[PDB]
């Protein structure tokens, strides 16, 4: 069933610069749920635990051409529980 | 804006048994803002904060005509946070 | 990866008495991921998620054959977290 | 340096019982740091961790001769964690 | 009632520089309340919430003008909770 | 008795450079226990607290001889916690 998660949206030059990948290979690291994908208006990173650490990597971390100029994060619920972090 | 919320579901004798006010008092007691209603399938108590403590009290400190038989909880999204606790 | 659990170490009158299959409906409710056993030294749940609703319910809806005389917590590290709750 | 603690008041028949090792019992048990006293308004017991489980098997394992009538909960600031759980 | 914050206190260029508009700004993206004010030691920001993405955030997207040399904080206890984020 | 931690690794240009003393006066300004050692493949940071504070600024004020490559969390469990934090 339902659970309460976490919405980011990352803005920026953060298409054709492997953010995507990026993205999922610090999920990876950090053993997040959850997906990323590209929707037009940047980047949407859903979680099922807390972003903090996720954010504080993005940003130090962030591929030599990309560049963050803005997060927004905002809660959502899950329908269900993602179990993999995955590209969409 | 929005933020994660709770959603308890208190089914019983659960209404004209000084059951809202008693849901206001202990949630006045614990600072907590929300509010409760009776929508014909038991009590809802909708809360901004985390609902353990008011928990282990609705149940240890039921008024004596009430009676709880279940308790279902689930998250939510407030639109708007709120600012008391109110019977609605 | 690993990530942060609690096991929680229930004895008293806990077999026998359809307490594996209670811990398993109440872990369905809640939306918990785990596991439950009886291993001899009464019922260990084994529970990624904080367990104080858990607990709580534990104690006020025990089954009427069923009786708790204690229940210990302790941290653990999962190897692989679970996507499910069940019965082993 | 500070830290934020939790103050419970718990008010009933809590003295001349066993509650302050009851408390402290527990508190070991749990893993807890901070104290306890009777300052003639029932028992304050202050905590560096979260209240819950603490306060869940507080009223569960109450002792026989005790009577808990209430719980009320507060945060206070440490001005120097607690490294042991004591009885003052 | 009292509950739970924590103080912030940041030292640098931070006066003259749009800091505590920018502060501002970043606690309406992040629907935090409280407050911000410059006392002469620099900018103290006072949270209800977690501050951990706020500072992530305030480091990030420092404004041009302004330098953060030093962030500290230090929890406290809200008289009452604040329903607003406001410069003071 | 045990207790959840985490554990974080550091690598980078870290040793030489007064890291594990800039290390240790994070944590001290964090009020946080737990220790730091360099044991060959970068500095490792145990930590009773939660590390997203720390972590930020582990970056944010990185010495300027220093150079902060990768950092990882793992979560581990403590024998007995930590009452100071300290070189090792
Ligand atoms: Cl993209
Ligand atoms: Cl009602
Ligand atoms: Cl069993
Ligand atoms: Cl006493
Ligand atoms: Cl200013
Ligand atoms: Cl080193």
């Amino acid at each position: 069933n339902t659970s309460c998660g976490v919405q980011l949206r990352i803005r920026g030059k953060v298409q054709g610069v492997g953010f995507r990948p990026f993205v999922w290979q610090l999920a990876q690291q950090l053993n997040l749920h959850g997906d990323v994908c590209n929707d037009g208006d940047g980047v949407e990173v859903r979680l099922r635990e807390d972003p903090e650490v996720f954010l504080v990597q993005l940003y130090q971390h962030c591929p030599p051409l990309a560049r963050i100029d803005s997060v927004e994060r905002e809660p959502f619920i899950w329908s269900q529980l993602p179990t993999e972090f995955t590209i969409r």
